[PDB]
């Protein structure tokens, strides 16, 4: 029934490049939503709320907040497992870089886990992804931003416009964020 | 006890990107070789000949090798994958495998023997596995672009080594 | 005397390209305003429309009209020298790409000055005593937007809202 | 008779990136030559000697000296008045980046040296290039090396295989350069 891009991170914070990169593969590779999973580690309601500030306005994006739930999976295998279980009518496809799996030989453990759900591949417009395996490709424009460079900018008091969504800038400052 | 970097590929052709990943991966990552691995589809270039530039490409550097564990998998009744083959066959050495994450800012934790990162130089990555990586510079060529400069009678010089480009020639591979 | 960084271009239409490298000039060199500069030769109407919805909420950038000026019907001046004309004291400071190549050649004999606009980490030699601007790359062009607009591809997080729009609803790019 | 390409640089020094872009150039301009034309230093015996060894192995690159002359000259515009001058019956063309010019307003300065000379911008596979201007694009493969990244790899004794040709490494350490 639904067409549905898992999109994993850290999202912290979440910026233009994770929401340009999101839309692309949307269209691209013809889905109906993006699932926004942020990833955990053994805050993280900040990262929840920067999110949902930085999703809002783009109806066909959502949060996933499997992996943050008390016992919850974080091996992708589990996590993907979990959500089919979960969403067993629906079609769910798992976002990576082309060039992840590129160098890897012969492995079963990596041809379960394509077999599992059906991976895209992002990449840069042109560009060729050598290496034979399932892969659905998606061409995004780079945009040079990542978290980290944004909360060492928020860190030594440089510009973050036009890298990050106005919301969740006004959410960083207000609670202290990256100082 | 030996550090080994693993790389898989087609490598049809091998051309001067491979052979720039491979020694950055081998000297930023302080490995001892580098094993190229050239992959097989099921009948579904022909290997002998993938196998032939790739010994031409690595000639030159005495920390690069080639392995063809990946075309001894089949056994009378089991079919090992490549990586179970080589722990297997070198169960006391180290080996790392190599994962690109030039595209992404994350890497999943999609795998429960080592790993090393590739990306560009300056490009930020974060993911949940305590991985080193190794800042390859960017080298915009592939072996598809090549083989259609051979095809379109296009410049190959600087992207493939001499050797290789002879070995096409002498062979008419690539239209 | 202000600093001013002139940002020359066709803007059609204007983006989050344009709107980011204005902003990165700005700060890392130091300036006072950035000055976007729409070429004269879409209608040159439609383009500055755009262009004061792309920049309206950045209070230093500013619209500036000479190059649509120049000529006063017995003499054409070109851009750079109306300036000068009308701005004598002002520090203008041109912006120079320096993304493509490694080298910058010595092409003018040099109240102006330059700024260089590369990616971070990309080194750049040149006989110029030049102060660069790293800003992030950003794979976006008018070009590609006006395509993605025809084959009714997305614009979102390319191009700021209130330009999309203004295309949208004034039926430009087809 | 001749169609040339003015490829200048410090190439201080020359790597295969330089030997990579002005292979593309001279390919996709459709040029006879490409001539490297090494700065004026605003030492230069070595950076010459580099260039001979890393050209040599291509018949249809150059070495163009006129900078390092005696009074010689280092704005382009003078520079490329004297070459046309030695060569009056070749067709010239100027190396710059396809952006080098994107940014700036209508300026009469630019358009005369654009008019003196044919430039070709080279520029990566794909991504436009607005520019209101001549210009005779080149698509070029990205290849991340710089001269400035060689030499600091030199200093901390990194490898430099496959970024710089053989014969320049091997000039490199016979002379003991850029171990600063």
């Amino acid at each position: 029934s639904k067409k549905i891009g898992i999109f994993g991170g850290t999202f912290d914070p979440p910026h233009n490049g994770h929401l340009l990169m999101a839309n692309e593969v949307l269209y691209q590779a013809g889905l109906d939503e993006i699932w926004f999973m942020p990833n955990q580690i053994p805050d993280s309601f900040h990262r929840v709320e920067m999110l949902k500030l930085a999703i809002q306005s783009n109806p066909s994006f959502k949060l996933e907040l499997v992996e943050m739930e008390r016992e919850g999976p974080s091996y992708t295998f589990d996590t993907v497992s979990l959500l089919k279980q979960r969403y067993p009518n629906d079609q769910l496809f798992f976002i990576i870089g082309a060039d992840m799996i590129e160098y890897l030989p012969k492995w079963y453990k990596l041809d379960e886990l394509l077999n599992l759900i059906q991976f895209i591949g992002v990449k840069r417009p042109g560009f060729h992804v050598e290496t034979p395996y399932p892969l659905l490709f998606a061409d995004v424009p780079e945009f040079e931003v990542s978290s980290t460079m944004i909360r060492e900018r928020f860190k030594s008091k440089k510009p973050t416009d036009y890298l990050i969504p106005d919301k969740v800038k006004k959410y960083v400052e207000e609670n202290g964020l990256y100082e």
